[PDB]
């Protein structure tokens, strides 16, 4: 029943981004996430400590392949959280993919409590979109006039974030090609509501101890089965690994 895994094909620079391919049609939320061989998602708060040139290469490589980036509120107040940079190379494969320059951003928040000095608005090229209730709309549209555009993601209940809708809503606006990448309360209502379509996991060959935190916080409990698409490695010993539901 066992088989042994080896280095079968050296990846050319095309090859690469087809195992990451987004679907032809319909929307797709993947997540990116890295983490270490016993579940640590962060290495003293950051993330980038684990992560090697490997990881940044996948990393950006997932970037350039998505309409959007999601991400929470928690994780864009984070130290040096800049926004979405696109080098001229990389804006090139996407122009030649259809797509803008560079991705759009959507920062989600149930509160919406956010500055209009914070990092994400300042430094980034383009207006930052934030995904927000139905209950806190419109008082975040004011207060952040001519930073973001705000939109509301709620389904039933007006005070909370549903996260279909929120998924919906950027389909909308032809952002059907998600990507998050963080933090993991984020990822963990992602979970919850099950509209994760896909995982990429970095695997970083550490052990850190018991004090760090998962890539996923969180109440819930579920138990989604998913199928292992591919597995990636370079000579440094970590596995770049891709996982589709159900
Ligand atoms: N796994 C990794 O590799 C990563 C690790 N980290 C680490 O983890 C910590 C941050 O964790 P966290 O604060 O959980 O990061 P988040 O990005 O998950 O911050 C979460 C915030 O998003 C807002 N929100 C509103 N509706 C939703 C929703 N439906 N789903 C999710 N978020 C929603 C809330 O903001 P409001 O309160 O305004 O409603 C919530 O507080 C940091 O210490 C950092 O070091 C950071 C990034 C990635
Ligand atoms: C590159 C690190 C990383 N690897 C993988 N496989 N998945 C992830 N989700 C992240 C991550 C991350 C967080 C969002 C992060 C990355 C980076 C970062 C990414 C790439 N190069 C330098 C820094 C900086 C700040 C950050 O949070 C504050």
């Amino acid at each position: 029943p066992l088989r042994l895994l080896s280095s079968v094909h050296y990846l050319t620079d095309g090859e690469l981004p087809q195992l990451y391919d987004y679907p032809d049609d319909g929307t797709w939320l993947r997540a990116n996430f890295i983490s270490s061989l016993d579940g640590g998602a962060t290495v003293d708060g950051t993330s980038g400590a684990m992560a090697g040139p490997g990881d940044r290469f996948v990393f950006n490589l997932l970037r350039e392949l998505a309409d959007v980036i999601v991400v929470g509120v928690g994780t864009v107040r984070i130290e040096g959280y800049s926004g979405v940079r696109m080098g001229v190379v990389q804006r090139q494969h996407r122009q030649a993919r259809g797509q803008s320059e560079v991705p759009q951003l959507a920062i989600v928040t149930r509160s919406g409590r956010l500055d209009r000095d914070m990092a994400v608005f300042t430094r980034t090229e383009m207006a930052p979109l934030v995904l927000t209730t139905t209950a806190v709309a419109d008082d975040t549209r004011q207060r952040l006039a001519g930073l973001a555009e705000v939109i509301a993601c709620s389904g039933d209940d007006p005070g909370t974030v549903d996260e279909a809708v929120l998924v919906s809503q950027l389909a909308a606006r032809g952002l059907r090609r998600i990507l998050t990448e963080g933090g993991p309360t984020l990822l963990g209502t992602f979970v919850e509501r099950d509209v994760l379509d896909e995982l990429c996991l970095t695997i970083a060959p550490y052990v850190v101890g018991g004090l760090a935190r998962r890539i996923v916080t969180g109440p819930g409990q579920v138990l989604t089965r998913m199928r292992c698409a591919h597995v990636l490695t370079d000579d440094s010993g970590y596995l770049y690994t891709r996982y589709v539901k159900t």
